[PDB]
């Protein structure tokens, strides 16, 4: 009855999907389940969409949300789903979810679109938020929940892990969206740790570019300075790590050594 639905609407108002902007639309109706109790949704709580699409989510989301905010790239979609429903406390923001200014909100809800998955992730990571539930691509969300020593560890997986508790919480086919797309979809919950690790962006990117390097190496050869502090690599904390083996943890214990000897 939603793929009855979605067919019923994309015959109404002759909706070409645009797969430039990722459109595969979600038609298992068990997923919005998932990811609204997985949100715990309320009255009062302030939802941030992004990619509305047929507005099926959406539409769960406004009869349980206080108010919801939804960023529509397609403004063809944004003239359906006004025309489709009467959402009183639902408004939609045309727009690049990326670019354009987000409203304050206390939790995301939203599936995330395949080319945003990274810049959204981390604008996302850098605000105030108590809940994010957001649908994900399955390689990057395997890469957003990658534990330090695995492979797939890299900036994303420690700057996520750093403010929240990144774990994936369905795996979602590829049978659930139509079209159909190439790949599978997870949905991933993030919740903020109370104890907040804050990391110098600069130092993480320095420590990722070729994070297969012992910390001491890693860090010779990333002088974004001066080359003449060779005194202070060797008593620099997780030596004996590679950087894709730090948590948070490790990489603020680097930060605050080189805090302590002028170096940042
Ligand atoms: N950069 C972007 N900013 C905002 N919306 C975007 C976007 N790129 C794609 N979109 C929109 O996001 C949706 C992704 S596919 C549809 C989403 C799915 N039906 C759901 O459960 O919400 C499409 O509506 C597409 O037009
Ligand atoms: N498998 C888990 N969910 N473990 C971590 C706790 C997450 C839990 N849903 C919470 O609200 O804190
Ligand atoms: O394909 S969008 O323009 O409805
Ligand atoms: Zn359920
Ligand atoms: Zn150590």
């Amino acid at each position: 009855k939603m793929r009855d639905r979605l067919f019923f609407l994309l015959s109404k108002y002759g909706i070409r999907p645009r797969d430039s902007i990722g459109q595969h639309f979600l038609i298992i109706e068990d997923v919005i389940e998932k990811a609204i109790e997985t949100a715990n949704v309320n009255e009062n709580d302030v939802i941030l969409e992004v990619g509305p699409g047929l507005g099926f989510l959406t539409d769960e989301l406004a009869k349980r949300a206080k108010k919801v905010y939804t960023i529509e790239i397609d403004q063809k979609i944004i003239e359906i789903l006004k025309k489709e429903y009467s959402w009183n406390n639902v408004k939609i923001i045309q727009g690049d979810a990326v670019r354009v200014e987000w409203p304050k909100f206390n939790k995301v809800v939203s599936n995330i679109p395949y080319k945003i998955s990274s810049p959204f992730t981390f604008k996302l990571l850098k605000t105030d938020f108590e809940r994010a539930v957001v649908m994900y691509q399955l390689e990057f969300a395997l890469r957003m929940v990658a534990k330090p020593g695995s492979r797939n560890y890299s900036r994303l997986s420690l700057m996520a892990q750093a403010l929240g508790n990144v774990e994936i919480v369905m795996k979602i086919g590829k049978g659930a969206f139509y079209p159909r797309p190439k790949v599978d979809s997870a949905l991933v919950l993030i919740e903020p740790r109370k104890d907040k690790i804050v990391l110098n962006e600069n130092l993480v990117k320095a420590l990722f570019q070729h994070r297969r390097k012992t910390v001491p190496r890693a860090l010779k050869d990333s002088i974004h300075s001066k080359d003449e502090i060779r005194g202070i690599i060797n008593n620099v904390p997780h030596s004996n790590k590679r950087v894709f083996q730090l948590y948070p943890e490790e990489v603020k214990d680097i930060e605050e050594y080189l805090k302590k000897h002028g170096i940042i």
